[PDB]
């Protein structure tokens, strides 16, 4: 059944819950962004009113075929009235069109969902900043000290030295990039603005792309896989029998392949650095794994709760476990009294 932590009281309202079937009394269904654990359930087939970023209204639309007239964009930082109740989507620093949700309740509760996000000290001058918040719905995917990870900016800096150095070195080199769902578009267009390439897709993702109010993106993408140095692929493929089958593939327009493989955390994490990363290499293939996180670190979480200090959180992520449930309310224990809220 839908669990109590995708209700939001006071209201008929649901967040990212669209597997349970009817859930009964919901009158409006939230989506916070496109990726399929949270969106799992809908389709054409769906009759209530779905709410949502314009972005993910696009996704919905193109990609599941749900109905227009179910699907309700509403704009960023804007008051906004749904069946009686003020609410506000805030960016989530996540996938592109992923949001946080503002509920101002009729008695007076405020409450802050927080989708799927990475914490950012400009959160800390949006809309957020004007009042009190009582209750958060917490991301706690990485809610460990161990979680450490680098800037989005320090990664993109070194795939991009990296890729730069490698097809100088040898021009018949190929570049190849993973992907299962949308998110973490920088690392392949940063890689191929360097090299001024387009980036070659299948006309599945190209799609996917379109969808997403990426400015100039006719410019930078590209379904023609042979004009192309750069290439996307399933996450799957990328590892050495998918990448030798795919070089196969280019008819020797290439002898070289270097991949990157951005995974969330891996616990090389906890001892090395990032200009200390070292690719698995086979022959004439180089597969980089790098740590590029669309979740907040540990130390990220937890400067945001103690900035905001919510009278009581929710946890989201790594609820199914008595240990996971108990360790995370430990941290948030420590961080009120550290704080002294
Ligand atoms: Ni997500």
């Amino acid at each position: 059944t839908c669990p109590f932590y995708k209700k939001i009281p006071g209201t008929g309202f649901t967040v990212d819950a669209f597997q349970y079937g009817v859930v009964e009394g919901c009158t409006a269904y939230f989506l916070t962004h496109f990726h399929s654990d949270h969106y799992a359930g809908l389709s054409k087939h769906f009759t209530f009113p779905v709410y949502c970023s314009e972005i993910t209204g696009n996704l919905l639309k193109n990609k599941l075929h749900v109905q227009e007239q179910y699907i309700h964009p509403l704009p960023l930082d804007t008051e906004c009235i749904v069946n009686g109740v003020k609410v506000v989507l805030l960016d989530a620093n996540h996938c592109p069109g992923a949001v946080m949700i503002l509920f101002y309740l009729p008695n007076g509760t405020v409450i802050l969902h927080t989708g799927d996000f990475r914490a950012d000290p400009s959160m800390e001058r949006s809309l957020l900043a004007d009042q009190k918040v009582h209750m958060l719905y917490l991301d706690t995917t990485y809610c460990s000290p161990e979680y450490t990870f680098p800037s989005q900016q320090e990664v993109i800096r070194f795939a991009i030295n990296t890729a730069f150095e490698a097809v100088t070195l040898n021009p018949h080199a190929l570049v190849v990039c993973g992907t299962y769902s949308i998110g973490k578009e920088k690392v392949f267009l940063a890689i191929a603005d360097v090299l001024g390439s387009k980036v070659g897709m299948s006309q599945e993702k190209y799609k996917t792309l379109q969808c997403l109010n990426i400015p100039e993106i006719n410019s930078l993408i590209t379904t023609d896989m042979c004009s192309s140095l750069v290439h996307l692929l399933p996450m799957m493929q990328i590892n050495f029998k998918g990448l030798q089958s795919h070089l196969k593939k280019c008819g020797g327009k290439y002898n070289q392949i270097l991949a990157f493989r951005p995974t969330g955390w891996t616990h090389s994490n906890k001892f090395t650095r990032i200009a200390d990363v070292i690719p698995q290499t086979k022959g004439n293939i180089s597969i980089y794994g790098i740590p590029y996180s669309e979740h907040s670190s540990y130390l990220e979480m937890k400067r945001f709760v103690q900035w905001l200090k919510p009278q009581k959180i929710i946890p989201t992520v790594n609820v199914g476990t008595w240990k996971s449930r108990s360790t995370m309310e430990k941290y948030f224990r420590e961080w009120k009294l550290e704080a002294g809220y």
